[PDB]
C-alpha cells in the first residue's frame, strides 16, 4: 500500500512558442489530451525565466525529467524544422529518451525543394525522408501530435 | 615511459556538407589547421555509410568520442542555422561536451529579421542573441572556425 507512483511526463517540443499567442492554443490542446491519461506535459514556456541561459537550462532539465519528447518538426520559416526543436531532439537522443516526431508535411525533402539542390545550388538530402536525417531515428514520422501521443500510450505504459 | 597518449578530437558540425563539393574545401581547411596541433577532426562525411540511420549513428558516436564540437551556426537557407547542426549541438550539450559555435552573421535575430515578428507574424526572439537561445550556452559566439579553434587550444590543453 502507498508505494510511490510515477506520473508519466512528455516534453512538448516545437515552434508553437513563436505563435502570436506564444503557443497557448497548441499547449491547451496538448494539456487537454494528456490530462485524460494522467500524463504531465512539460512545456517550454512553463515557469519562464527572464534570462536566456535560465530558459535554456530549465528546458534541458525538462528533457532530463521526461519519459518522452513529442517534437513538432513541421516546416518553420521554410521547409526546414525549427532549430530550437532540433536541439531538443538531439538532447533527448543523447539521453536515450523516447523521441516521437510529427510534421504537417511528410513529403521527401527533394519533393519539398522540387530538386536535388536548393535555389543556391546547395544539396538537398536524398534519403527519402521529410527533413534532415539526424532528426530520424527509425520511429515512424507521425502526422500530428495526437498520432504521436497514441504511440506513446501504446509503448510507454504506466 | 610509453604511457597511453590521448589525441584530442573535435567534431566538425555544420552545413558545409551541403556545398556542391560536399564540404571538401571547408573540411580541407579544418584538416590543415588541426593537423598543426595534433588534433583529430571528426568529420560527418568520414567513412560514410549508405543508410540514413547508419550515417546518423556514426555521427552521434563522433560526438560521444569528441573532446569538443565546433559548430557552424551560420545562416542556412535563411536567417536560421542548420537543424542537423542544431541536433548535434543538443547531443553535445546533453553529453556535457565543450561546445564552441561560430557564425558569419552575429547580428541579433531582431536585427536580422528587421522586426520583432517575421513575415508571417511569428515571434522573433528578443534576447540579444544571433540565433535560437537553445544554441547559446554562455561561451562567446565566435566569428569563424579559426577563432573557435583558438578558444579550444586555450581551454582544452593536451
Amino acid at each position: 500500500h502507498h508505494h510511490h507512483h510515477h506520473m508519466r511526463k512528455i516534453y512538448i517540443a516545437g515552434p508553437a512558442v513563436f505563435n502570436p499567442d506564444m503557443g497557448a492554443s497548441y499547449y491547451n490542446k496538448v494539456r487537454e489530451l494528456l490530462k485524460k491519461e494522467n500524463v504531465m506535459p512539460l512545456i517550454p514556456t512553463d515557469n519562464e525565466a527572464t534570462e536566456a541561459l535560465d530558459i535554456r537550462q530549465k528546458n534541458i532539465q525538462m528533457i532530463k525529467d521526461c519519459d518522452a519528447v513529442i517534437a513538432d518538426l513541421s516546416p518553420f520559416r521554410g521547409h526546414e524544422p525549427d532549430c530550437g526543436t532540433a536541439f531538443e531532439v538531439g538532447c533527448a537522443a543523447a539521453l536515450n529518451k523516447m523521441v516521437l516526431t510529427f510534421t504537417s508535411d511528410r513529403r521527401n525533402m527533394r519533393e519539398k525543394y522540387g530538386s536535388g539542390v536548393d535555389k543556391d545550388n546547395l544539396r538537398v538530402e536524398g534519403f527519402g525522408l521529410p527533413f534532415n536525417l539526424m532528426l530520424y531515428d527509425g520511429v515512424e514520422v507521425f502526422d500530428s501530435f495526437e498520432s504521436a501521443f497514441k504511440y506513446f500510450l501504446a509503448n510507454f505504459p504506466s
